[PDB]
């Protein structure tokens, strides 16, 4: 209600400590703030970790009370609820690792709660499809600038983190800084009187751009006929983990079919992007996929290769590398992809049953799920509606450097692996050439042989961060 006065106070930061590499790191913490006067879900509260130093006048790591970055960090997966993370917290999902670790570099860690597809009311109702994520990511980021000053940590330097859909959610907050399109939603939520432009984004494989990721797969996979994922089983772990097991399967001619008109018009729709490269060439693809882009992701993949083999990892794990002396020299990329594997179907994103995370992220109260494409929605095998095609743009990252509507972050690091399958490569590159172009800071990379993971090269963030910060 509005006796939420959305006010935080120092008073209610507690003193708590947690063991990282082996010696003790000092914290305060509030817990389950929370963070709208109208909230339509448990889950929407918010955790805040305070680095001890801060409530004793001293610093931590050229960080001060006043000065030190605020690490929005958030659990988002598959499109599904993020609760408020924990540096004690033990239960998927959470980056408490990550969250520690932070501590002890000097930042202030405000861990909001996020709604997801499956997020439903005391009534039962759905309330935590699109674009309700983005909605309580911005509800977070207005209660933390809102509380400039109080809060410990400075409301000027908030960084989003997140991995793959919590990748795409920390890539959108910093894209749609201050969006009209959301504001509607968020006096709804009675969210705090504040702007939600921040200062830089971490993203590890943001699975975004939904709408043309389809497209993408295929440029990338066509002609890989059997494909390798993951079904569920029955238990969890002791901490709630969902169980997995590897299950194999190939594609039917129709499938085959539909993949070779899905790659034709990736070229098109790339190509439409207007990419450049940083002497200023267009980037681009022919008829058949080939092209100065396509030597992009080549040459990506190579500086990866160089990057572990210079760390002496045998890279010939995967097939296509060309190494001369100690030098990888070429890629045979249609035979690296190969190795690697086809993970997804087809179409990959946008089901033609309805059955994606995509798919149920894009239903909405009435409807269970909806299509996002032209082409799924022509090629539906159930009944099935459209999304709202201003709802799809405005949850897509690239949408706010492509047609101006909002404050963009002007610093980014994006991270993909070089073995994460669940998207493209061209998705995350076309979102790093993309904020280049427009003069934004990017740092991006593919890390050597990284699955579909987050959180994995810390002391790189953490020193991209403190060269931002101090
Ligand atoms: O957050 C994830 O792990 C995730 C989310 C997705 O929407 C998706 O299509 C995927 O392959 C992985």
């Amino acid at each position: 209600s509005m006796s939420n006065r959305l006010i935080f106070d120092a008073d209610w930061l507690v003193p708590e400590q947690v063991q990282v590499a082996g010696q003790a790191i000092q914290y305060y913490a509030a817990r389950n703030i929370q963070y709208v006067q109208h909230p339509v879900a448990a889950i929407q509260v918010l955790n805040v970790f305070v680095p001890a130093a801060y409530l004793h006048g001293s610093s931590v790591n050229g960080y001060q009370r006043a000065t030190a970055p605020i690490l929005m960090p958030n659990t988002v997966g598959g499109y599904l609820p993020g609760p408020a993370d924990d540096p004690q917290r033990v239960t998927w999902p959470t980056n408490a690792g990550t969250i520690q670790q932070a501590l002890k570099r000097g930042y202030v860690v405000v861990a909001a709660g996020i709604r997801g597809r499956t997020t439903v009311d005391k009534s039962g109702q759905r309330v935590g499809q699109a674009p309700a994520f983005i909605v309580d990511m911005k509800a977070a980021i207005r209660y933390v600038k809102y509380n400039q000053g109080r809060l410990p940590g400075d409301a000027n330097r908030i960084i989003t983190n997140g991995t793959s859909a919590g990748g795409a959610t920390s890539a959108l907050a910093g894209a749609s800084g201050n969006s009209a399109y959301f504001e509607p939603a968020l006096t709804a939520l009675g969210a705090a009187p504040a702007t939600d432009d921040i200062f830089a984004v971490s993203a590890y494989c943001p699975i975004h751009n939904l709408e043309h990721a389809d497209m993408a797969y295929e440029w990338q996979f066509n002609g890989i006929n059997d494909w390798h994922r993951y079904q569920p089983v029955a238990g969890t772990t002791k901490n709630g983990r969902p169980k997995f097991e590897p299950v194999s399967g190939q594609l039917t001619v129709e499938e085959q079919a539909l993949s070779l008109a899905l790659k034709a018009q990736f070229s098109t729709y790339l190509n439409q992007l207007k990419l450049t490269a940083s002497d200023g060439t267009h980037l681009t693809l022919n008829e058949a996929g080939m092209g100065s882009f396509r030597d992009v992701v080549r040459q990506l993949l190579i500086s990866s290769a160089q990057t572990a083999f210079d760390q002496g990892t045998d890279i010939h794990k995967y097939a296509g590398f060309v190494v001369t002396g100690n030098q990888v020299t070429d890629l045979d990329l249609s035979a690296y992809l190969k190795s690697l594997t086809r993970m997804k179907a087809v179409p990959a994103f946008d089901q033609l049953d309805l059955t994606s995370p995509e798919n149920n992220l894009f239903g909405d109260a009435t409807a269970k799920a909806k299509h996002f494409t032209a082409l799924a929605q022509t090629r539906s095998t159930v009944t099935a509606q459209l999304a709202d095609a201003e709802l799809i743009q405005a949850i897509n990252p690239l949408s706010y450097l492509t047609t101006t509507s909002s404050q963009v972050a002007k610093h980014w690091r994006i991270r993909h692996g070089a073995a994460d399958r669940d998207t493209s490569f061209a998705i995350p590159i076309i979102l790093a050439i993309m904020l280049e172009n427009h003069g934004y800071g990017i740092d991006f990379a593919l890390p050597w042989d990284i699955p579909h993971s987050g959180d994995y090269d810390l002391g790189d963030l953490f020193s991209w961060i403190d060269g931002l910060c101090q």
